């Protein structure tokens, strides 16, 4: 019923894995995420929605000569973390911030085997780079930065048509949040939603519109 995970390349050393999954009011939802190549390393930047999907992923890049060192969820959600419980069952170190975890803990959700703290964080020098830019679509959601290929992973962050759930969403928090992400990586080439096309920079711009936006309906 729901179409298959799919991959495709982005950049040199850099993947973009969509899954897909019904949810109630949003209809099949893609989310997409990454897979970064660093040597002969993977690491995935968030996980499908599911075990399943988790597993095929990790699968094909194992079938192509690449072990996985880590994956990284960038925020609490099923649709970032639903294949954490999967990988920490294979030993594949999961990150995600402290707040993060702490969120899984409180909705009685498996939490990733190493955590982080801080605005920015090195999941690999140099290489993938990890920032919280505030509140947003959720408290702890964070995006993740390639300096190599300028390409950010924005996550449920990235909102440039409409702002999504909001069921923990700060929507006072938000503009600010995305005002300080637009200044901060102005200068990427490629910007990854969550669940909308890959864009420019422009997506930046288009997300605080619709944060303010957002903010000015809740009044
Ligand atoms: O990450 C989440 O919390 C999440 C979960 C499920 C859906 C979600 N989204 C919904 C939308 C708007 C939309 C409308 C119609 C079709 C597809 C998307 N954007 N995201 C989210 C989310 O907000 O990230
Ligand atoms: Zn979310
Ligand atoms: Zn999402």
């Amino acid at each position: 019923s729901l179409p298959d995970l799919k991959i495709e390349k982005l950049d040199e050393g850099v993947y973009v894995h969509t899954s897909f999954e019904e949810v109630n009011g949003w209809g099949v939802v893609p989310k997409h995420g990454l897979v970064v190549l660093v040597n002969a390393e993977a690491y995935l930047i968030d996980t499908p929605f599911t075990a399943k999907d988790t597993e095929k992923l990790v699968t094909w890049f194992v079938e192509r000569g690449y072990k996985i060192k880590g994956s990284i969820s960038s925020h609490f959600h099923s649709d970032s973390t639903g294949g954490i419980e999967w990988l920490n069952s294979r030993s594949i170190p999961t990150y995600a911030s402290e707040l993060t975890n702490e969120l899984l803990k409180k909705d009685g959700k498996v939490q990733a085997t190493n955590s982080f703290s801080g605005v920015n964080y090195w999941l690999v020098k140099n290489k993938i780079e990890v920032f919280y830019p505030g509140p947003g679509h959720t408290p702890d959601n964070v995006v993740v930065w390639l300096p190599e290929r300028k390409i950010l992973f924005g996550g449920c962050f990235i909102k440039p048509y409409g702002l999504g759930n909001l069921g923990d969403a700060n929507i006072e928090a938000w503009p600010k949040s995305a005002k300080l992400l637009k200044s901060k990586y102005g200068k990427a080439k490629l910007v990854v939603p969550s669940h909308s096309e890959v864009g420019d920079a422009s997506l930046l711009k288009l997300t605080l519109e619709q944060a303010v936006k957002g903010l000015n309906e809740s009044k």
